[PDB]
């Protein structure tokens, strides 16, 4: 079996990583939980076993076969290269390595073949990107994709445990204490790493991550760039608006595409139904469509409201929902680890291709 | 001055109609409040004076100069023709008359001229449509509009007082009692008039109004049809996805357009800033963009996140926010009534 390390085991994603590993098909001989020095020395469960949390350091990866990183880009930048140097295969949830040409950027149902060429780090795309790729790959395969316009409705758990607690606190202040939403004090959202903070309670914040120099946010540009890499087609036009809403878990997306060939609408429904990891939930006669509150806890990605554009012959609109901590993060990463195991790719890399920081 | 009747004075929109009328430049000699038989006899304020709510009937409209209807399509269908007959000018908030070719469908900043052709009824458009029209008209005027694709983030007050209360109760059950959102009982949302009801707490419901035969909802199709009528151009392609989110007041919209001519972004920003009723809030270097919580209580429509599409030469994305009970409903209606007064059309 393997020795598996979870880096960021104490976080929002980390907690789901533990659950996904407990339920995985990976043969696990030893589990290690890694976090900051603040958590090091405390205890967390794996199934019924108590596991002592360790500090993430350049030397924490000895004997580890597979490490799953969900501790923020800076932690991955700092330590993933040392893990690779120790002989580990790293599956990284963060944005840091995603656009590195030596790093496969993988959703297993879509581009598992890219795993074959790994150099010790495999990147998991952004949560919003993953669920969109699951929904759209079955369409791309049959009718092609010319462009994508997406508007997201993103849950707060993607911003971490603190963001969840801040959201809960704000909502209670309004509903229990009678605080006006515009009077709320916020410290984290929309972005922990930005200068100003705004309430999320009863609000819709059109900022996820920080702004880039083209006036799209980093989250929007992640969707654009990761789509082109995952689908291996730079010709796919992608523009996104990423909005945080008061949901704790599960992202929703209003997705518009134009295909290359006209795609019969009922066949689009059938192709999505037929695609592993995608569930067709679409019966408007009975008000059946994907809903965030129903998707929480499931590894599947749910797709409905599928319908042609009123004017563009090749245009299609749909609604895509998935649990952002599962298929959006922890489940995609554990699925990657299972795929690596199943295809004989869990082995130390020959040459180091990543800068030590 | 005028005798003004508010039909549906007791509802979410009606309460704002009262507020907007109290703050209006309309000369009001007499105010009357009308609702259903079960609200009749109760009392409600207009400024400092107590007004008795009356039951809406076929003959209740005697003496009235202006009637503002915000009591749902069925009430307007039933009673508005009788008010017109009695010589009242009706301003109707509902969907019922909006696509009647003899009824002006008006956003005063955009198509006030259409009021000149009225035959006793003027329709106020759908809330989501109104704020979109305020944002996009200044662009249409200079560079044209070829198509619109919009995804909305709609507040629950658009579904009435019941929906607001249902949303608050659901959220408290989750946060205070630890009920899972998927276990909540719901009676109103997504649509009071549809068969199945779903929780809105911690959710996003991709249904507003009921479904039509082409699998878009009536809400989505209103945005399409009302846009074409208001802008008086059937060639503007419009497709919408309308979603309810856990916000009590103020709708937000992610709006994509393609213009007919390339519209430089700084000029687009300046055209929107120049347009009455639109306020530019767009300074991403200081994280300035419209937000629902800041828009509540203002009659303005706020526009930001304005940027070029990454690929389409003529494509532009933006973010549009307005209080749905104000510019989206009660303020648009009162502004129509003021415009009627100012232009001598209260006949
Ligand atoms: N200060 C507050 O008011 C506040 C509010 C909410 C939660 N918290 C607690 O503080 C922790 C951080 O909150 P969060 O919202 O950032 O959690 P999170 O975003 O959901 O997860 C962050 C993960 O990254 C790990 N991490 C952070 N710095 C690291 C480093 N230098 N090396 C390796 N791993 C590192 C964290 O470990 P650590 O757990 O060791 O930091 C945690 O496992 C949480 O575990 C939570 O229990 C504090
Ligand atoms: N006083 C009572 O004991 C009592 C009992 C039941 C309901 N209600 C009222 O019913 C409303 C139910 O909430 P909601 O979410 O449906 O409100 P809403 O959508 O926010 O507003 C609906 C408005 O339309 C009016 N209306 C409905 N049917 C009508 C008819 N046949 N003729 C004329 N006006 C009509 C309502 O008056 P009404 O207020 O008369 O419905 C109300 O003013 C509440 O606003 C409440 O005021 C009052
Ligand atoms: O931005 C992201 O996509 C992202 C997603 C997940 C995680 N994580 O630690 O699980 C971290 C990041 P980010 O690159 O740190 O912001
Ligand atoms: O659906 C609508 O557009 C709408 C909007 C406002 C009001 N109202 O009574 O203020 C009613 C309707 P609807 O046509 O009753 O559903
Ligand atoms: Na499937
Ligand atoms: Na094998
Ligand atoms: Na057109």
């Amino acid at each position: 079996g393997y020795t598996v390390a979870v880096v960021g085991a104490t976080g929002a994603v980390g907690a789901q990583m533990i659950k996904m590993l407990e339920e995985s098909t990976l043969p696990i001989d030893k589990i290690r939980y890694l976090a900051s020095a603040r958590s090091a020395g405390k205890s967390l469960k794996f199934k019924d076993q108590d596991i002592t949390i360790e500090e993430t350091t350049e030397t924490a990866f000895e004997g580890v076969d597979i490490a799953l990183f969900s501790a923020g880009s800076s932690t991955s930048a700092k330590y993933a290269p040392y893990a690779v140097k120790a002989g580990v295969v790293v599956v990284d949830n963060t944005s840091y390595f995603r656009q590195n040409p030596d790093v496969p950027l993988v959703v297993p149902e879509v581009n598992a073949h890219a795993l074959d060429a790994h150099n010790g780090i495999i990147a998991c795309p952004n949560c919003s990107t993953i669920q969109m790729m699951v929904a759209l790959e079955p369409v791309r395969q049959k009718w092609g994709l010319d462009r994508i316009i997406v508007s997201t409705y993103q849950a707060v758990s993607g911003a971490g445990m603190g963001a969840i607690l801040e959201t809960q606190r704000e909502l209670r202040e309004v509903l229990n204490d009678g605080v006006k939403p515009c009077d709320l004090h916020a410290e984290i959202l929309p972005s922990g790493g930005d200068k100003k903070h705004y309430p999320i309670a009863f609000n819709a914040l059109p900022q996820i991550d920080v702004f880039t120099d083209n006036d799209y946010t980093y989250e929007e540009m992640k969707m654009t760039k990761e789509t082109k890499k995952i689908m291996e087609d730079d010709s796919i036009a992608v523009s996104a608006t990423c909005v945080r809403i008061p949901v704790l878990s599960a992202h929703s997306e209003s997705v518009y595409i134009e295909t290359k060939e006209v795609a019969p609408i009922e066949e689009v429904k059938a192709a999505i139904a037929a695609f592993p990891g995608a569930v067709l939930e679409d019966d408007v006669a009975h008000q059946i469509y994907p809903q965030a509150i129903n998707a929480v806890g499931s590894r599947d990605t749910f797709v409905g409201r599928i319908r042609k554009d009123l004017d563009a012959e090749k245009g299609i609109h749909m609604w895509v929902v998935s649990d952002n901590l599962l298929k959006g993060a922890a489940w995609n990463s554990v699925q990657i680890a299972e795929t690596l195991h199943e295809r004989g790719l869990v082995r130390p890399t020959a040459e180091l291709k990543f800068e030590l920081k």
